[PDB]
């Protein structure tokens, strides 16, 4: 019988490439999404057209709140409801915007940035583990985590927390046979609306090819980590950054 | 006059030693506390008996909530209110307890709010309030030397301390053009609870390469004192381990 | 036409597992060895029975000396001689033994072997690899997951492996414009000597979170195979731990 | 009795500042030098002017070779012979120049860069320990070790090995009460031997003050680490970089 995976933030971009590859490898998938309702439903349709009832959608805000634990438990439950099992979790959804130290309130920025990047991953991990052979979790981290963007303290705090979770949960879930790893993009899939000039400014920095990663290149590292070729790999974060994190100021 | 420091969770243990040492160095201090009211007031008295009008207490819960930013703003306000200035922030207060992934009384939302609020979000908000109000200005965050070899079942605590490393770096970078340095001190195992079982105390002490003992609270304070001093004026975004080699020891 | 790979120290154990997996993936292989002549020739024998004229052995000492650069150049030259090309270099050969700081081999010999095999030879093979150049060119270095929790009295071994991390990063950066990717694989504990004590092996096995066992040679090789493959086209300067969580475990 | 310190490469620049500051703190010093004979002697003269019989010189090449262990043993010996004890070792001497992967022979470059930055520190550490209060060793590391300068492979390899030594020796010498730590400068003391497009270029990247560190600021960290205020600190590397290592490309 086919394994099943939850991908958070799977409607668009990297999340979508990850769900597509997982599906192409034989997985059934829960396409989680927040606002991108048309993209998610149409993705699930494209995949079900390929193989009947191998995709379902699941909408949820992953901002930190009193209701997040229940929401995360329901995302995991949706995988069991659809597919009767949950073998892989990909924590991909992420809020990303600056939060300078000097019209959202700060407590909302905290809830979105720390919720999506760290707290929701933790809660989903808890539910994933509680509801349980090649089980694993892949967390989407950030290659530049130690050379942070200016004014992005909460985002960066969130991504650091996520490293912490990857390690802590690898240690704690190893006895249940659940591996926990990360993939750390550098710059990938620059926004379509971003001017090519500014796109080129990031591209120029990348040693390998002076270009951004494709979403599929990030997905490839995920597929490796969930494969049986990574059976002894846990607590590892693989950078897929074309050398960007190695470049000094 | 004399510079002023805020020390969070300053009523007892390591925070208290840092307050004591900053006060001996010539600082006026805000002793923040949450539950340890007696110990706090008793410390303020002792420090004011030593030099009058040089310590105050400030009570606040540093659990995450929608009012945490106001509470952090009021802490930095209480320093200006009492001393006219705020030169040093020490982010020391911290909740620490297990939060297993596979199953007190506490709800997980409470665990999240306490562990992530005290270790990460309040430091961030206090750092904002500190910078917004603004010499040798700096912030010191109490990190954890064991943050990449975490205690079993301490996920949220570890996520917190990892976040605090990220804040230390992000705020060092962002606040440098305001001449505010941001650094960390990372203890290994330090000041074991007097009430902890002797067998367990020994098990911790035996692990430490340098002297087979825990750090004193004073030893931790010494590194804080260095980082706020004029001998550390080019130092920002650095985290100094004060761990006797503990983090170096393999399984 | 099949790509070609050089594997250092490939007569046995992890190096052999890597050579075999590359060969099955379609590569022609140079099996480098130092003392294990019989094991190397035998491996090349097998692989040639599988596909003729797809393996050769190459003998070299990788101890540091004034001729080491020529020896490394001759290793790379030996791939071009046998196969007309050299696509992949795996730096796997390694001396490993204690070198205590306080007290047959002279310390000069210790430095030469430990720093030579683990770091300088990899640097010189990388130079010759780049100099002697469709393509998916890369280098994989066999690193060590426990590099920051070192074994007692293994200073020179640990310095070597740390230098290898530096090389991995430095070469990733510098050879990126040439299309040459440079990455690492960092085993924890893998392949215990058949005649290590039943107690000593079990002591190592029990430390490992994931399965309480050492990695197989195949498992290390799997990670090498990924990094050389087109599934890793954007990955350079990455070191993948393959350690079953061992590096995360505090003492 | 006054404690004694060996400082390698102490005739000029950061090494000289460390010797001065240690001497100012009450140490007797051995001033090691390789080529800067006039400056070394001038410094010893100046410190002995302050306090008689508190400074001596020792000459040695720290390039790797068959004679380097004996050379390192004699450096430590010069401290015992002059002063009757050796409480502090500062490994500061360092060769630094580009060694492109694609003049000196390569093997000479290896000997120099790996010898000064790693192997001499290791041998000096063995000699120091073998001859044994507040004993410690401070290794001058590099804050930019993970974002290395282009074409500086051997130098970066040497500095990485030095981190390794720092950690390994911290662990192994802890039972003898010998602490082992590091100080990692970012940019410090730009030569007048440097264009000012180039100097300005480096200065402009430093978040804290848009300037290099003074040699004295580097020395301040060494002083702290050797002091009684760092009694529990071992295996720690303190960056003194004005935040340079945190600045992304
Ligand atoms: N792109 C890069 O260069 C880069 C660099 C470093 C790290 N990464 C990491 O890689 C992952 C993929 O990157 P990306 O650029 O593809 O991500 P992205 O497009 O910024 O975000 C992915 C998705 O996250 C979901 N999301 C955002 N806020 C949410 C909320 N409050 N609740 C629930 N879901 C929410 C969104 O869903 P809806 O659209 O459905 O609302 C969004 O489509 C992220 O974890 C990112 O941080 C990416
Ligand atoms: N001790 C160690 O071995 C060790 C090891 C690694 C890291 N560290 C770090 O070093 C710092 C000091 O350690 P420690 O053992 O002295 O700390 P601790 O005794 O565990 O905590 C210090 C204080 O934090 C305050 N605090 C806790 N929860 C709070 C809340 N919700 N709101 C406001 N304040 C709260 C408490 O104040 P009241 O008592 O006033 O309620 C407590 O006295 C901590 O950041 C810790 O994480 C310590
Ligand atoms: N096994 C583990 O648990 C583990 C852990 C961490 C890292 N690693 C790394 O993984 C790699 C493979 O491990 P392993 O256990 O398979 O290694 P190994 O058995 O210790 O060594 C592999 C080969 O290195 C070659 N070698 C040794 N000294 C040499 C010299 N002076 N010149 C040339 N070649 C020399 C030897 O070749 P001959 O037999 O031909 O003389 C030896 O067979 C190493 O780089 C190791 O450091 C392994
Ligand atoms: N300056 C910076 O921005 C910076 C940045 C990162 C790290 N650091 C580190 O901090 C330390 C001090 O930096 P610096 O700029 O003061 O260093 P430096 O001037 O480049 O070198 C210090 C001394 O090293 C000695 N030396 C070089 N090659 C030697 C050899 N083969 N044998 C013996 N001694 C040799 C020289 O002594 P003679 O003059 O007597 O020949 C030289 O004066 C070094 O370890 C350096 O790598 C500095
Ligand atoms: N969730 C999330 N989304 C991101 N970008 C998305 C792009 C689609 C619109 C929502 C924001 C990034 C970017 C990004 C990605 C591209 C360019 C610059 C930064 C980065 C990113 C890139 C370089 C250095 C540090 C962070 N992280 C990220 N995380
Ligand atoms: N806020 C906080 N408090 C701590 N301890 C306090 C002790 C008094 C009651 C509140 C909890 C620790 C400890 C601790 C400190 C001593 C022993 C073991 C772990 C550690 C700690 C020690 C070794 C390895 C990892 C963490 N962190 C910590 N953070
Ligand atoms: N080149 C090389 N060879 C190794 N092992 C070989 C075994 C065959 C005879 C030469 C030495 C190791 C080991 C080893 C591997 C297994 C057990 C303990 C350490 C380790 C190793 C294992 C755990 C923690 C730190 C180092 N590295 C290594 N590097
Ligand atoms: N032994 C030594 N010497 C150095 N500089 C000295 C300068 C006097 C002539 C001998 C070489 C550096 C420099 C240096 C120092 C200043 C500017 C740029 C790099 C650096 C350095 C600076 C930035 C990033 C990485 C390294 N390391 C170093 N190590």
């Amino acid at each position: 019988e086919a394994p099943a995976a939850v991908v958070t933030g799977a409607a668009k971009r990297i999340g979508r490439a990850i769900a597509v590859k997982l599906h192409q490898t034989g997985y059934r998938v829960v396409i989680h999404y927040h606002n991108s309702a048309e993209a998610a439903v149409s993705l699930a349709d494209e995949l079900n057209k390929e193989r009947s009832n191998t995709a379902v959608v699941c909408q949820a805000d992953l901002t930190n709140s009193n209701v997040l634990p229940a929401s995360c438990e329901e995302i995991i439950n949706s995988c069991f409801r659809a597919f009767g099992r949950c073998d892989v979790l990909v924590n991909n959804a992420s809020a990303f915007y600056p939060t300078p130290l000097v019209g959202k309130t700060v407590e909302t920025q905290v809830a979105e940035l720390i919720g999506t990047n760290a707290i929701a991953p933790f809660l989903l991990t808890m539910s994933f583990a509680q509801r349980q052979s090649n089980l694993s979790i892949v967390n989407l981290c950030d290659a530049m985590v130690d050379q942070p963007c200016m004014a992005f303290s909460l985002y960066n705090m969130g991504k650091h927390a996520l490293v912490g979770l990857t390690q802590s949960a690898a240690l704690e879930l190893a006895p249940y046979g659940i591996r926990v790893n990360g993939v750390a993009p550098g710059v990938s899939l620059l926004p379509v609306a971003m001017g090519e000039e500014e796109k080129d400014k990031w591209r120029r920095k990348v040693p390998l090819g002076r270009r951004e990663a494709s979403a599929e290149q990030i997905a490839d590292a995920v597929i490796f980590l969930v494969s049986g070729s990574a059976q002894y790999i846990t607590g590892s974060i693989i950078k897929v950054d074309g050398g960007l994190s190695l470049v000094h100021a």
